[PDB]
Parts: C-alpha cells; sequence; structure tokens
C-alpha cells in the first residue's frame, strides 16, 4: 500500500490571532528513505500577516525507521492516523492542530485545522523576524495506546538567537498497530523557495528515527 515513492494533498484551515486563512498543497517523497517536499498555496486570506514557520511543520508516514522500531504511522495504513498538536511559545504564543491522515486512489489525504492565539502583535510571530527553524530531534514515546512525540522547536530570528516552542504530539492510528518502544527522530525541515509574500513555499523535510 506504501510504495517506495508517494504523493499527498493537504488542505489546511487556519485562524492566527484571529486572522483567517486556507492553504492547498502538494507533497511528494520516499516514505522509506525518509525524505519529502511539499508545494503550499495561500488559497484564502493571503498575504499571510505573521511568520509562515509557525505553519511549517504542520507527514510522519515519510520517517525512515531502522527493522526493530515499529513504524507504527506506516503500518496504520490504508485507514491511516490523526495527530493533535500544541505548541507553547515562549512569548505566550498558542498553536493547536489537529489533523487526519488517509490513504485514497494510492495517495496520502492531510486535513489540518490549525488555531494561533495570543502571539503578542509586537513579538517575532507578527512581525515576521523568523528565518527557518533548526535541525531538531523529537522524543516520541508510546502511551495510552497511541505514539506521543516531544520536541523543542527554535526558529530562527533574522538579527541573531532563536524563538523557541514546546511541542507536544500525539499520532493515533485509526486501528491497533503495534506501538514501538521510546526512540528519537531527527529532523531537518528546510524551507527551499517562495514568493516574496508567502503566498507560495515549497518545504523540504528529512526525518530519520534512531534509538536513544
Amino acid at each position: 500500500i506504501i510504495k517506495e515513492f508517494m504523493r499527498f494533498k493537504v488542505r489546511m484551515e487556519g485562524s492566527v490571532n484571529g486572522h483567517e486563512f486556507e492553504i492547498e498543497g502538494e507533497g511528494e517523497g520516499r516514505p522509506y528513505e525518509g525524505f519529502q517536499t511539499v508545494k503550499l498555496k495561500v488559497t484564502k486570506g493571503g498575504p499571510l500577516p505573521f511568520a509562515w514557520d509557525i505553519l511549517s511543520p504542520q507527514s510522519k508516514a515519510y520517517v525512515k525507521h531502522p527493522a526493530d522500531i515499529p513504524d507504527y504511522l506506516k503500518l496504520s495504513f490504508p485507514e491511516g492516523f490523526k495527530w493533535e498538536r500544541v505548541m507553547n511559545f515562549e512569548d505566550g504564543g498558542v498553536v493547536t492542530v489537529t489533523q487526519d491522515s488517509s490513504l485514497q486512489d494510492g495517495e496520502f489525504i492531510y486535513k489540518v485545522k490549525l488555531r494561533g492565539t495570543n502571539f503578542p502583535s509586537d513579538g517575532p510571530v507578527m512581525q515576521k523576524k523568523t528565518m527557518g527553524m533548526e535541525a531538531s530531534s523529537e522524543r516520541m514515546y508510546p502511551e495510552d495506546g497511541a505514539l506521543k512525540g516531544e520536541d523543542k522547536l527554535r526558529l530562527k530570528l533574522k538579527d541573531g538567537g532563536h524563538y523557541t516552542s514546546e511541542v507536544k504530539t500525539t499520532y493515533k492510528a485509526k486501528k491497533p498497530v503495534q506501538l514501538p518502544g521510546a526512540y528519537i527522530v531527527d529532523i531537518k525541515l528546510d524551507i527551499t523557495s517562495h514568493n516574496e509574500d508567502y503566498t507560495i513555499v515549497e518545504q523540504y523535510e528529512r526525518a530519520e528515527g534512531r534509538h536513544s
């Protein structure tokens, strides 16, 4: 069902500090090799009056797993999985995300709903002072019959130093599938291209699981 090459289609409905938008995208990659690319367009409420980098992390079927760590999110398909995310930014900004992943007609289908609130109007998010994020290591652990990740995402500030978020995510297969033990996923998300007002953006992600 999950081929060595897979396309996906994504739709996001979102608001950030009350600004409503829609995003449509098309992605592709090699699920077993742990890389993928995606192209997004802001179809409604563009240009976005806030930093793209808060939306960049909103595709876990494309993580490279060694043979001895069960690839829980791949084993969910074809029915697929849901994920729920809370991002607690250092200046009090909050992002909540829910996501449905499924497999239709040989491609992944992603539906995302996002709410950001409480970003300071003078902060780096509403003032677009971020230039992408550092590589991260998401700590994965099973709990309550689901897979959980925690990370600390480090957004790059133009003038030097970082703007940080605590991120907790829950990934749950729609049908009981084998959960792994606790492990680590090294991730690098790159914005590879964008038009001037970030209404069109291209992103490259690499993700590899490994033991602690």
